[PDB]
């Protein structure tokens, strides 16, 4: 079976077999589609076709399909789970595995850049102190002083599930958040359940706007413990205006450093609930979500009143102009300090043509457009013509449940 | 089998029923979504024009009525006889309020239910076509307080006497393919354009030319007519800050009216259903202005503005578009015409679909069609989950005439 996608500003025509690969569910059927919902132990049984299916296509990758070194592998990996219950990948086997589950990423648009990927392998870390040293060398290694490197750090996988290896927090660093007693919110809204687990676990909160969290990290299934990442490797930009002089004294920075700790990475069947990565930002992630969503740091009012724009009508499009400059704002401090960032229109564009390069030689590249449009301008960017088809491809970066709605506590 | 959707900047949670109702396919499987794609006899028809006749009555309290019974009845029999049936003028109005209802890509529709609907099946002739147009036109525009509106020609019998619209909205502008390589008006319509000329038109070939109607009665062929200018309702774009925006030259019509879809009701269909409603400004001033296969304006308006365009970075694109979308709303304002910011319709669909989960049980929508071309996640749609899925009666696409057409 093929199927076509085309832009609708271009008539480029491309022809998907990908997605005959794809094995996983989607959460649509003919009847309904759920392209728009956020989110729609494991047995000897299920686990050897795989370990068979991502070692076929590992060694495919490699041009070795079939040869004795295929088939001694495959042998190794069959005695080895049979014997076991589960097996362990080879280095090689690790740094492609990481590596393609990125690309298959179907939400992320920075997938270009999949292939320069620093895999660190943490496999024979026991401990929260092992994982804090990993993961301060993830972090300076990454941040490169401004000059940004992918990189993603993988401890032990999963066994029983009772063992398990996570990074309490959802990036490795992010602003608290604070409820206040007058129902307010101090510092980053969206972190004030992760903020309050902190405290009770012992963290003294300094309770300014742009706290740096600190690390919350579980070793072997057992409680998570509490690190300050060196604040000399959390590199940070002051946000300015290149126009707007008064911008500055809004008080607002960001972290150069996005790196998302809360996925589970699964290869072969085999599953790492504990994997942080990292690339760099798109501008919109700080000047749009970040900054401007209602729930978030919310700072459109405050930006059009120092703006003077006309805020007695949404048709004065007040919202979207301070948007604007915002973005524009975040975009210049990043560059001015020479921290790597990309806007909106370049990522997009890199896209488009990755994708493309992805039709024909890999003869398909599942997108999610909800996720790859940009959050604002979307029809002024290529993606936003452009027809995506969104299947689930393995090895892949999965959601997993928070840690402190499933974790044992043992005292 | 019960779908929650959540809106994840308010946690309201909000649980579908409605879909299991469903009929029609998505075009997406378990394997893959296609949520991005733009397009994805007697027997067959009783059970079609019955799953109508169902909704109809409940929809009036009166499901399992002997009036029910005998309705159901009597078109069972004339199906039987005739082939098909014909629709009540009060089915008729409650079926087009209905397919609109169900539009998942409308964002519009809190307005659903005030629908005026015209009944044009007596029609048999283009002119007769064109009349009924023109008064739909005067009647819509409302001189600038607009009014939505549907004129429905004969239903489909043999696919042979169809009616059809060919222009895709009833009041488009030209588009010309110059000699030097580029294209002067609407290049949307460089096609459409050209099939007017060959049968006749005289264009003056300008960047704003209001395109004629091509009207196609009973399977015959199509006939051209200019709708009055009168009745042609336009407003010049200003800037309410920028003096030199009016140099630009743009302009653009009140009415939207998209002719070129199919009304299929209880299993019948009406291949000619132009309606209209008032326009969202961004449709104008991102899609029809800055589109790059539109009137593409971005780049004339940032070295207007004397932006830095040398880098993407400086978000000079992004700058212009929110001009360019101000003077729209700004223009149609000043002049008194109907028009919506892409924050007050959403909103408005927001609570819409409140009203819709709690008295209907849902509300299909596309995603991907309701979230404005702009500034996407500061208007509440974008954190609002939709299910996607077909409801009938319904609008759908269907081909181009000029493809089908047994000259
Ligand atoms: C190098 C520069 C990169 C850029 C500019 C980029 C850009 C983005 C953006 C804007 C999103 C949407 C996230 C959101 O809005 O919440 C995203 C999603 C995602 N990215 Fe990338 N990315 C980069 C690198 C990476 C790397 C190194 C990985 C993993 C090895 C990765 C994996 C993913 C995954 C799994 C998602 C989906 C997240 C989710 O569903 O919550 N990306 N990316
Ligand atoms: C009265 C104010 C209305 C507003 C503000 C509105 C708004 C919109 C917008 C912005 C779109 C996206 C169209 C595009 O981007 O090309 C749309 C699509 C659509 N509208 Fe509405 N609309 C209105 C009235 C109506 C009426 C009266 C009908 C029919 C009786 C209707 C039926 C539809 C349908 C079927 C679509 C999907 C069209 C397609 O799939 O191409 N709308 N609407
Ligand atoms: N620049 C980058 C690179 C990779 C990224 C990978 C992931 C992300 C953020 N994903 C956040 C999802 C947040 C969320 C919140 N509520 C419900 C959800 F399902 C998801 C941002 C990234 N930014
Ligand atoms: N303001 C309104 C109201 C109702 C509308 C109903 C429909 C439309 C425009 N739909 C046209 C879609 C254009 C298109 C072009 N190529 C392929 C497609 F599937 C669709 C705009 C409307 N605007
Ligand atoms: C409801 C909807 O799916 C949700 O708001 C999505 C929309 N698209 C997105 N796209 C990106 N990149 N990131 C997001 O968080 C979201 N949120
Ligand atoms: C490729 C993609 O499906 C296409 O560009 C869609 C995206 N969303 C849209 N949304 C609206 N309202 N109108 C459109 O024409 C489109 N086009
Ligand atoms: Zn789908």
């Amino acid at each position: 079976r093929f199927l076509k996608v085309k832009n609708w500003e271009t008539d480029v025509v491309l022809t998907d077999t990908l997605h005959l690969k794809s094995t996983l569910e989607t959460g649509c059927t003919e009847h309904i589609c759920m392209g728009s919902i956020m989110l729609p132990v494991r047995t000897k049984d299920q686990l050897f076709p795989l370990a068979k299916e991502f070692l076929d296509q590992y060694y495919s990758s490699i041009k070795r399909f079939g040869s004795k070194a295929h088939m001694d592998r495959l042998e190794e990996v069959n005695k080895e789970i049979e014997s076991t219950s589960t097996y362990q990948l080879k280095d090689t086997e690790l740094i492609y595995g990481a590596k393609h589950a990125w690309r298959n990423a179907s939400r992320c648009v920075g997938r270009i850049q999949w292939s320069k990927l620093q895999v660190f392998d943490a496999r024979d870390c026991t401990t929260a102190h092992g994982m804090f040293n990993y993961i301060c060398n993830h972090v300076k290694y990454a941040t490169n002083k401004g000059n940004l490197r992918s990189a993603i750090t993988i401890f032990p996988q999963r066994t029983d599930g009772k063992h398990d290896f996570r990074v309490w927090n959802s990036q490795l660093i992010r602003y608290a958040g604070y409820k206040q007693p007058d129902g307010s919110t101090l510092g980053d809204p969206a972190n004030v359940q992760f903020t309050e687990i902190c405290i009770q676990q012992g963290w003294k909160a300094p309770r300014g706007r742009f706290d740096v969290l600190p690390l919350l990290l579980q070793a072997n299934g057992n409680d998570p413990e509490l690190f300050q990442i060196p604040p000399e490797l959390v590199l940070e930009v002051p946000i300015r205006h290149p126009k707007f002089d008064w911008f500055k004294d809004l008080g607002l920075k960001w972290y150069g450093l996005p790196a998302v700790s809360n996925m589970l990475l699964e290869i072969g069947g085999l599953e790492f609930s504990a994997c942080p990565f990292s690339g760099w930002y798109m501008g919109t992630e700080i000047g749009v979500r970040d900054y401007c969503d209602n729930s978030r740091y919310n700072i459109l009012e405050e930006v059009a009143k120092k703006m003077d724009l006309d805020m007695r009508k949404t048709s004065s499009l007040w919202k979207d102009q301070a948007l604007v400059e915002i973005n524009i704002a975040v975009l210049y401090s990043f560059q001015s300090d020479k921290v790597t960032i990309v806007d909106h229109h370049s990522a997009t564009e890199s896209f488009i043509k990755h994708m493309e390069n992805e039709y024909r030689c890999r003869g398909g590249c599942p997108a999610d457009w909800v996720w790859i449009v940009p959050p604002m301008s979307g029809s002024i960017t290529p993606v936003f013509h452009q027809e995506m088809l969104n299947y689930r491809l393995t090895p892949s970066f999965e959601y997993q449940p928070d840690p402190w709605n499933t974790h044992v506590w043992k005292g």
